[PDB]
């Protein structure tokens, strides 16, 4: 009942889930679906909350923030390897690309996000002529945020 680290560890899963706003349906689904590669459970974790349709956007620089990345989303406006995925929960990996749609390329939210291009990873090759965002390689930790961990929530599961 009194202060303790079993406490700790449900926080960091709080925070985290709050980080980019990944609905508990995508929380503990991507962690079962990530069990799946032998590379730590806990970084599987980190890296398909990535593959994140939304995050992609908002870090290629194509929205402002997710409510700008989101809305892209939904509205069909983004053509991943080539087709519209409205879907957020959905999954990237390398060897497709995310390209904004025709009808929708001079939005003034996207034409506006490509100026606040906060850095591109090194795993995301983003091409502004064609406004295509691919998925050259994997992420690592070294970019995801550090302040986060994922073995407090490993043991969670265990509970």
């Amino acid at each position: 009942m009194k202060l303790s680290e079993y406490g700790l560890q449900l926080q960091e899963k709080q925070k985290l889930r709050h980080m980019y706003g990944v609905n508990e349906r995508q929380f503990r689904k991507t962690f079962e679906e990530a069990g799946k590669m032998p590379g730590k459970h806990g970084e599987n974790f980190m890296i398909l909350l990535e593959s994140r349709l939304d995050n992609l956007v908002y870090r290629l620089g194509l929205a402002r923030t997710r409510r700008q990345a989101r809305q892209l989303v939904t509205h069909g406006h983004i053509l991943v390897d080539g087709s519209r995925v409205n879907i957020p929960s959905y999954r990237v990996k390398p060897g497709q690309t995310i390209a904004v749609r025709e009808k929708s390329r001079n939005l003034q939210v996207i034409k506006e996000a490509l100026e606040a291009n906060n850095y591109i990873p090194d795993y995301l090759s983003f091409d502004p002529e064609k406004m295509e965002g691919t998925y050259t390689r994997l992420p690592e930790r070294s970019e995801l945020p550090a302040e986060i961990n994922e073995a407090l929530i490993v043991e969670f599961y265990s509970r």
